[PDB]
């Protein structure tokens, strides 16, 4: 028993976050919102799993999974083939595409238009990702610890593109009419993209939170959820690709 509390309280899941994604998850009042923050409430619910979301930030977050100092994640997080090398995901729960973020003034218009300019992404993301894809790994491609500041670098012009996941490129359009940004689509060079909820490799939480998905989307609470945050009805059958 040495090192714990030989069972005398059972602890909390640690959950993981990057709170600075609106609207998947982000700050408001000094609270944790969004529709990640519902989904893994009612995930976690149906579950039956007693949990404890922190704000740790998304470089932390992925050391912290290696470690297992973080028992999962859910941060609008792409399932890739390299993250499938080093952490397990839940079925996906989302479907997004990269999208490129600019000034209404901007002449880009497709992704080959950013030759020679210089583009902001979140480090460790696939927008980074998508970004050297183009022309390569590069000082050209910005990368910052929030998509929030990759933002702000557009804002401010020090960088001439953000490369971004569609439903927060678009939110933050929609919120900021002030700005003057548009979101520039380009389907036939970017990806479509899944998310999942993440967590170590050989995790005991992957099967449960896998059936507790089912439940959440078979009650109808997923699309409440959904309707909620996007306004929309979503289409199930995305998540069964
Ligand atoms: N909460 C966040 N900062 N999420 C960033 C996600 C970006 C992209 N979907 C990825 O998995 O790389």
């Amino acid at each position: 028993s040495s090192g714990g509390d030989g069972g005398a309280t059972k602890k909390k899941v640690v959950v993981g976050t990057d709170a600075a994604f609106a609207p998947f998850e982000y700050m408001q009042k000094g609270k944790i919102v969004g529709f990640d923050v519902d989904l893994l409430d009612a995930v976690m619910k149906a579950a039956g799993l007693d949990y404890e979301l922190k704000n740790i930030g998304w470089d932390p977050l992925f050391a912290s999974l290696q470690s297992k100092e973080v028992d999962m994640g859910i941060s609008g997080i792409t399932i890739t083939d390299e993250r499938k090398q080093s952490y397990d995901f839940s079925d996906p729960y989302f479907e997004a595409t990269q999208v490129i973020l600019v000034k209404q003034g901007s002449p880009v218009k497709n992704a080959l238009d950013l030759k020679g300019k210089t583009i902001g992404v979140q480090n460790a993301t696939t927008g980074q990702e998508a970004a050297e894809k183009l022309f390569g790994k590069g000082p050209h491609i910005k990368k910052f610890e929030t998509t929030v500041v990759a933002i702000m670098e557009l804002l401010n012009g020090g960088v001439d593109a953000v490369i971004t996941d569609n439903a927060v490129a678009n939110e933050y359009v929609k919120n900021n009419p002030n700005k003057k940004l548009q979101v520039i689509e380009d389907p036939k060079n970017f990806a479509s993209e899944y998310y999942g909820m993440i967590f170590p490799k050989n995790s005991e939480l992957k099967a449960k939170v896998d059936e507790a998905l089912k439940n959440v989307i078979n009650s109808g609470k997923y699309t409440e959820i959904y309707k909620k945050w996007f306004g929309k009805e979503p289409k199930l059958d995305r998540l069964k690709q």
